[PDB]
């Protein structure tokens, strides 16, 4: 049967590490692709790392140039749990340079887009065979979530983009099952531009963390009813600002409008917003994809004024970090879902133009009722090598 979001969010009291794959450290000297947007999703009997490869291995000539961001020769990959993404053992989800893919209880649903920036297309695949087409509709750079999508009794909401990537846009949701879309809807609410939206399922609900590129160093915020296919967006009130680049923290936040001091840029993110158990990430640095950390906020979604009252790093403000995205297990035991998440961690230009690629290696993790002590997780590699 199709799976449903019947539990509510375990209690995080802190973040164990759940997944590694040291691929660029590996892939130093072994046939690992070069990769950027990965994400985790799981399906009932495993769970897998995504991501959209770029057609060439870190060590190998063609990996020269890589720091771009949609070509031919792109595709959404996955492959086993915290290994690398290597050329043997990932398997092709689909062709194309942004995605999202999610399972529904039965099997599993793929998107992929590509093309030129005035003509791209999404095929939606699902059972690992195309179904579906859906060609550009603002004729700039069609493009999707770069994390899992959320399914709820069959139907998976999936959150898309096309248009100016610094201004106005057309955002729609659209409403899947079996593949086959059985309604979109154009975006509603106050969220005044989206992006790459990270989202997680919970109690029929659906909550998706975007990213405003064009004016909101705040993150908004789409939540989706999947019964009645409806929606709503409003932004995170809390001043604990969660984008980047960003200025910084103010004493009280906005709700229905960016925050304003940085334009047209940002990085794809994510939070967990249910009431007091709450907990947002971010990047270290307010200038630079930096060090990654999360907070506890509670109710940042509601309160203007919500400040930290716990947290954990997961990245140095010394190491690189980058997008940043939400998955659970929800096939797992238990009463409750248990709040999960990666951090992609990116190696390369334009950071590190020593090298001539753009690539990055991948850190997940999941939450625990305890609370556990922390440790930092970096990329491990030394670019000094592929000197
Ligand atoms: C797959 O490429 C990405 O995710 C790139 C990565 C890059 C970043 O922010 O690091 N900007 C994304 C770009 C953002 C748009 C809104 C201009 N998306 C596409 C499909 O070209
Ligand atoms: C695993 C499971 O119980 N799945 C149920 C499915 O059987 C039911 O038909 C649907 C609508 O109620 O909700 C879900
Ligand atoms: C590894 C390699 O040869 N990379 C080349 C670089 O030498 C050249 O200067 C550049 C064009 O500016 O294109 C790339």
């Amino acid at each position: 049967d199709f799976n449903n979001l019947t539990k509510g969010l375990c209690t995080i009291n802190s973040w164990h590490i759940y997944g590694k794959d040291n691929a660029v450290r590996i892939g130093e000297d072994s046939d690992v692709l070069v990769t950027r947007e990965p994400y985790v999703s799981c399906d009932p009997d495993e769970c897998r790392f995504y991501a959209l490869s770029q057609g060439t291995t870190i060590r190998g000539k063609h990996s020269n140039g890589t720091i771009h961001d949609r070509s031919q020769y792109r595709a959404l990959i996955s492959w086993p749990l915290s290994s690398p993404p290597t050329v043997y053992n990932s398997r092709v989800e689909c062709i194309g340079w942004s995605s999202t893919s999610c399972h529904d209880g039965k099997t599993r649903m793929s998107i992929c887009i590509s093309g030129p920036n005035n003509n791209a297309s999404a095929v939606i695949w699902y059972n690992r065979r195309p179904v579906t087409e859906i060609n550009t509709w603002a004729r700039n750079i069609l493009r999707t979530q770069e994390s899992e999508c959320v399914c709820h009794n069959g139907v998976c909401p999936v959150v898309f983009t096309d248009g100016s990537a610094t201004g106005p846009a057309e955002t729609r949701i659209y409403y899947f099952k079996e593949g086959k879309i059985l309604k979109w809807e154009p975006l509603a609410g106050t969220a005044k531009h989206i992006e790459e939206c990270s989202c997680y399922g919970e109690r029929a609900e659906i909550t998706c963390t975007c990213r405003d590129n064009w004016q909101g160093s705040n993150r908004p915020v789409i939540r989706i009813d999947p019964v009645a296919m409806t929606h709503t967006s409003q932004y995170i009130c809390s001043p604990v600002l969660t984008d980047n680049p960003r200025p910084n923290d103010p004493t009280v936040g906005k709700c229905n409008d960016p925050y304003p001091g940085n334009n047209n840029n940002g990085v794809k993110g994510f939070s967990y917003l249910d009431g007091v158990n709450t907990w947002l990430g971010r990047t270290i640095s307010i200038a630079s994809r930096s060090g990654y950390e999360m907070l506890k906020v509670p109710n940042a979604l509601t309160d203007d004024k919500s400040k930290p009252t716990q947290g954990q790093t997961i990245v140095l403000n010394t190491d690189w970090s980058g997008y940043s995205g939400s998955f659970m297990d929800y096939w797992a035991e238990g009463e409750c879902y248990r709040a999960c998440f990666y951090v992609e961690l990116i190696r390369g230009r334009p950071k590190e133009d020593k090298v001539w690629w753009t690539s990055n290696s991948i850190v997940s993790m999941c939450s625990s009722t305890e609370f556990l002590g922390q440790w930092d997780w970096p990329d491990g590699a030394k670019i000094e090598y592929f000197l």
